[PDB]
RNA sequence: UUCACAUUGCCCAAGUCUU
RNA sequence: CAAUGUGA
C-alpha cells in the first residue's frame, strides 16, 4: 500500500500534434558534490538574514576555508562543487554583520552520477536528496537578487510601473522548479505576477489609502473614520527610517500632542534629532513591540520595499490586476521565452560552479489528440451529439431521461418594482418552452408564486410549501443579486427540509436567452433525478464490462490568513453504469489538513448506496483525487488507500475490488503550446481539447500524464496532470487516458468537455456548498460544524450540488 | 445565484529576527 | 465557491 506502479506502457491513441513545453533541458555533470550541515546562533532569524550571514561568512573567511563558490538553502544546507578543508570535523566560526556564530559539519557526498542512473532505467527510483541539491544551486542567486515567494521570484519591473492604488502595485516574476523527466533534468519556468506594496513615503501611502490628491488636504487631524481605514492598511507592514520596523498600531493623538515618558513626539524630534515636523497634525506609527512606546512620525518613514500584499485586493485592484497580466497562449509563450533568454542562467556564477548548463529553448514534445466520445441523448429521436473542439450543443436533442414537472413553485425575493409579475410570467413562458424542447416538460403553471423579503421569510415560506403542496418537485427562487438569502435558501432546502431549489438572478429573469435557459434546465433535470445524457455505451472502454464505481474526492482549505476555519472534505460516487448519476458525502475536518480524515466512513456510505441503486457490487474502484502535490503523495496514499480497503473489508468478506488511485492536479506550472501556428484554436490560441502528453516531460519511472480535456476560451489553458499512485486493475496507458477523457464529458452542468473528470468536479461543488452552509458559523465545536454540513435525509441521495 | 474557461485565494512550498 | 475578466 505504498510505492506507485511503474508506467505500464505508452499511449498510442489519437493523431499526433507538435507541442512546446515550458520545460528547459538541463545538462548535469556526473560528479560528486559535497553536502554540509550548518547552524547559526541565534536561529530565529529570517531565511534571508541567514543567507546574509553565510554570504559574508564565505568572503570573510575566503582564505584557509573558501578559496570556492558554495550555495546555501537559507537554513542548514550548504553545497560545494569541490570539498573543503573539513573532514567530519566541526568548525566554529564567528561572523559579523551590520554578532553570529556559525558551525559547519560535513554530512555526505551527493553523486550526480546516481541521478543520471535514476533518470535512466538503471536505478529503480529518483534520489530526492540529489534533486534537492540541484534546486538549491538554481535558487541561490535569485533568492538574494529577487524577492522569493514560494517557488517563484518577484521584482519591480524596470522602467515600468503598474499601480493598483491603495499604495499597491504589480510586480512581475517567474516560477522556477527542477524536475526529473523521461529525457533529462528539466528547469520548469513560468511567468507570474502578484501585488506588492509600493516602497514610498508613508505620507504618500496615506494619500493613496484615503484617496487624497495630495497632503495638505487637509491640515486638520484625521477623522477617526480616516484614521481607522489607514490603520487597517498599514498595520503589520514594515517601515524604515538603516533601521527597519514593523508597524503594530497607529496612535490616536497627533504627533504634536502624542506623548511618551523619557514629552510629545513632535517635541522629541525637535530636540534630539533637530527635525521640525511639516505635518504635526497627523498621528504617529507605533512600531516594534506593541507593549512599548516607540512612536515614529509619518514624515520620516518609508514603506520598505519587497513586501507582498497578503490582504485581498479590492474589486478595482483585481480588475486592474487582470488587465495587466492577461495573456493569450502565444503571448504567454513569448513572455516565457523572452524571460529565459534574458535570464541568462548559464552566466550565473553559482550555476557554473556546479557545471550546470540550461537550454534557452522550450523542449519539444509530441502529444496526441484523443478522439472525443459520442454523447447519447433520449426522446424518440435518440440523437447522438459529436463534440467538436471540446464543445457540443443540445439543439434538436432531448435528455436521456427527462423529468416531467407537474408541481412547482416560484419564490421571488427580488423587489416587485424591479422584478415584475410580467417579468415572471414571461420568464415562465420561455422556460416552459425550453423545457419542452429539452425533454423535461414543465406541464403547467406554478402552483404557488409569491414575493417575499429577507432571509427571515425563507424557512416559513418553504415549510408552508412542503405541507401544502403534495408531490412538490421544485422551488424556483428569484434573487435580486448577491444576497445572504441564497445561503439561507440552501440551508433550508438542503439541510432542514430537504427540498429541491433552483435559484436564478433577477437580471437573468428580466432578460432571458435560449442558451441560459437551456443551461438552467440541465441543472433542474439533474436535481429532479433526471439523466441529461450518457456516453455512447458501445464506445466506452472495456472497464465497463464489469461493475465499477467512480469516486471523486477533494479538500478545500480556508483562505489565506485565516486561522481557525475548518477544511472541508468531499467525496462523490457514481450510482449507475453510464456513468451519470452521483451521490455525495461531505465532512468538516482539521484546519488545513489535506488528508481526508473520515474517508473510510464516506466510501462505505457510497458503496452501500451504489448497491442499492444498481444491485451490483463494484469489482473495481476508480478514485480520482484532486489537489495533492507530489510532496504529499506518500502521506495521502498511505491513509486514503487503506481507508478505501477498510471500507470494503468492513462491508463484507473478502470483498476486495481492485483500486485505481489517481491524483488530479490542475494547478501546477506546466504549460503546453502549439508548435505550428495553424494548430492553435480560437482567439486564445490554445492547444485543442483532447491533447495528451505522456512522454518526454513526464515522470521517468512512474505512471503519469498530462491531459488537456477542455477548450481554452481565454488565457493559457491549464493542462490537467494525472498521476497513478495505485493500480490493482492494471490499466494500460491508453485505457486510462481514454477513460479519464470520457469522464470529462459526463459533466451534467454544460454541453462541454470540462478540465477535470466529472467526479472530481462534483467533489468541488460539494465542498463549496458545504462552505455556504457554514457561512458565518466557522469536539463541541466540531459537532456544531458537522451538523451544519449534514444534509436532510431526502437530500442524501440527490445531486443537490448541481 | 445559467454555464464553462482564465487570474488570485487552498495541501506541499513560502512566510513568521531609544520613542 | 468569492472577486475580476473572456466567452456561449
Ligand atoms: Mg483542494
Ligand atoms: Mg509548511
Ligand atoms: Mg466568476
Amino acid at each position: 500500500a505504498f510505492k506507485p506502479p511503474p508506467r505500464p506502457d505508452f499511449g498510442t491513441s489519437g493523431r499526433t500534434i507538435k507541442l512546446q513545453a515550458n520545460f528547459f533541458e538541463m545538462d548535469i555533470p556526473k560528479i560528486d558534490i559535497y553536502h554540509y550541515e550548518l547552524d547559526i546562533k541565534p536561529e530565529k532569524c529570517p531565511r534571508r538574514v541567514n543567507r546574509e550571514i553565510v554570504e559574508h561568512m564565505v568572503q570573510h573567511f575566503k582564505t584557509q576555508i573558501f578559496g570556492r563558490k558554495p550555495v546555501f538553502d537559507g537554513r542548514k544546507n550548504l553545497y560545494t562543487a569541490m570539498p573543503l578543508p573539513i573532514g567530519r570535523d566541526k568548525v566554529e566560526l564567528e561572523v559579523t554583520l551590520p554578532i553570529f556564530k556559525v558551525s559547519i559539519k560535513w554530512v555526505s557526498c551527493v553523486s550526480l552520477q546516481a541521478l543520471h542512473d535514476a533518470l535512466s532505467g538503471r536505478l529503480p527510483s529518483v534520489p530526492f536528496e540529489t534533486i534537492q541539491a540541484l534546486d538549491v544551486v538554481m535558487r541561490h542567486l535569485p533568492s538574494m537578487r529577487y524577492t522569493p515567494v514560494g517557488r517563484s521570484f518577484f521584482t519591480a519591473s524596470e522602467g515600468c510601473s503598474n499601480p493598483l492604488g491603495g499604495g499597491r502595485e504589480v510586480w512581475f516574476g517567474f516560477h522556477q522548479s527542477v524536475r526529473p523527466s523521461l529525457w533529462k533534468m528539466m528547469l520548469n519556468i513560468d511567468v507570474s505576477a502578484t501585488a506588492f506594496y509600493k516602497a514610498q513615503p508613508v505620507i504618500e501611502f496615506v494619500c493613496e489609502v484615503l484617496d487624497f490628491k495630495s497632503i495638505e488636504e487637509q491640515q486638520k487631524p484625521l477623522t477617526d473614520s480616516q484614521r481607522v481605514k489607514f490603520t487597517k492598511e498599514i498595520k503589520g507592514l514594515k517601515v524604515e527610517i538603516k533601521r527597519k520596523y514593523r508597524v503594530c498600531n497607529v496612535t490616536r493623538r497627533p504627533a504634536s500632542h502624542q506623548t511618551f515618558p523619557l514629552c510629545t513626539v513632535a517635541q522629541y524630534f525637535k530636540d534630539r534629532h533637530k527635525l521640525v515636523l511639516r505635518y504635526p497634525h497627523l498621528p504617529c506609527l507605533q512600531v516594534g513591540q506593541e507593549q512599548k512606546h516607540t512612536y515614529l512620525p509619518l514624515e520620516v518613514c518609508n514603506i520598505v520595499a519587497g513586501q507582498r500584499c497578503i490582504k485581498k485586493l479590492t474589486d478595482n485592484q483585481t480588475s486592474t490586476m487582470i488587465r495587466a497580466t492577461a495573456r493569450s497562449a502565444p503571448d504567454r509563450q513569448e513572455e516565457i521565452s523572452k524571460l529565459m533568454r534574458s535570464a541568462d542562467f548559464n552566466t550565473d556564477p553559482y550555476v557554473r560552479e556546479f557545471g550546470i548548463m540550461v537550454k534557452d529553448e522550450m523542449t519539444d514534445v509530441t502529444g496526441r489528440v484523443l478522439q472525443p466520445p459520442s454523447i447519447l441523448y433520449g426522446g424518440r429521436n435518440k440523437a447522438i451529439a459529436t463534440p467538436v473542439q471540446g464543445v457540443w450543443d443540445m439543439r434538436n436533442k432531448q435528455f436521456h431521461t427527462g423529468i416531467e414537472i407537474k408541481v412547482w413553485a416560484i419564490a421571488c425575493f427580488a423587489p416587485q418594482r424591479q422584478c415584475t409579475e410580467v417579468h415572471l410570467k414571461s420568464f415562465t413562458e420561455q422556460l416552459r418552452k425550453i423545457s419542452r424542447d429539452t425533454g423535461m416538460p414543465i406541464q403547467g403553471q406554478p402552483c404557488f408564486c409569491k414575493y417575499a423579503q429577507g432571509a427571515d421569510s425563507v424557512e416559513p415560506m418553504f415549510r408552508h410549501l412542503k405541507n401544502t403542496y403534495a408531490g412538490l418537485q421544485l422551488v424556483v427562487v428569484i434573487l435580486p443579486g448577491k444576497t445572504p438569502v441564497y445561503a439561507e435558501v440552501k440551508r433550508v432546502g438542503d439541510t432542514v427540509l430537504g427540498m429541491a431549489t433552483q435559484c436564478v438572478q433577477m437580471k437573468n429573469v428580466q432578460r432571458t436567452t435560449p442558451q441560459t435557459l437551456s443551461n438552467l434546465c440541465l441543472k433542474i433535470n439533474v436535481k429532479l433525478g433526471g439523466v441529461n445524457n450518457i456516453l455512447l455505451p458501445q464506445g466506452r472502454p472495456p472497464v465497463f464490462q464489469q461493475p465499477v464505481i467512480f469516486l471523486g474526492a477533494d479538500v478545500t482549505h480556508p483562505p489565506a490568513g485565516d486561522g481557525k476555519k475548518p477544511s472541508i472534505a468531499a467525496v462523490v460516487g457514481s450510482m449507475d453504469a453510464h456513468p451519470n448519476r452521483y451521490c455525495a458525502t461531505v465532512r468538516v475536518q482539521q484546519h488545513r489538513q489535506e488528508i481526508i480524515q473520515d474517508l473510510a466512513a464516506m466510501v462505505r456510505e457510497l458503496l452501500i448506496q451504489f448497491y442499492k441503486s444498481t444491485r451490483f457490487k463494484p469489482t473495481r474502484i476508480i478514485f480520482y483525487r484532486d489537489g495533492v502535490s507530489e510532496g504529499q503523495f506518500q502521506q495521502v496514499l498511505h491513509h486514503e488507500l487503506l481507508a478505501i480497503r477498510e471500507a470494503c473489508i468492513k462491508l463484507e468478506k473478502d470483498y476486495q475490488p481492485g483500486i485505481t488511485f489517481i491524483v488530479v492536479q490542475k494547478r501546477h506550472h506546466t504549460r503546453l503550446f502549439c508548435t505550428d501556428k495553424n494548430e492553435r484554436v480560437g482567439k486564445s490560441g490554445n492547444i485543442p481539447a483532447g491533447t495528451t502528453v505522456d512522454t518526454k516531460i513526464t515522470h521517468p519511472t512512474e505512471f503519469d500524464f498530462y491531459l488537456c480535456s477542455h477548450a481554452g476560451i481565454q488565457g493559457t489553458s491549464r493542462p490537467s496532470h494525472y498521476h497513478v499512485l495505485w493500480d490493482d486493475n492494471r490499466f494500460s496507458s491508453d485505457e486510462l487516458q481514454i477513460l479519464t477523457y470520457q469522464l470529462c464529458h459526463t459533466y451534467v452542468r454544460c454541453t462541454r468537455s470540462v478540465s477535470i473528470p466529472a467526479p472530481a468536479y462534483y467533489a468541488h461543488l460539494v465542498a463549496f456548498r458545504a462552505r455556504y452552509h457554514l457561512v458565518d458559523k466557522e469536539g463541541r465545536d466540531h459537532q456544531a460544524l458537522a451538523k451544519a454540513v449534514q444534509v436532510h435525509q431526502d437530500t442524501l441521495r440527490t445531486m443537490y450540488f448541481a
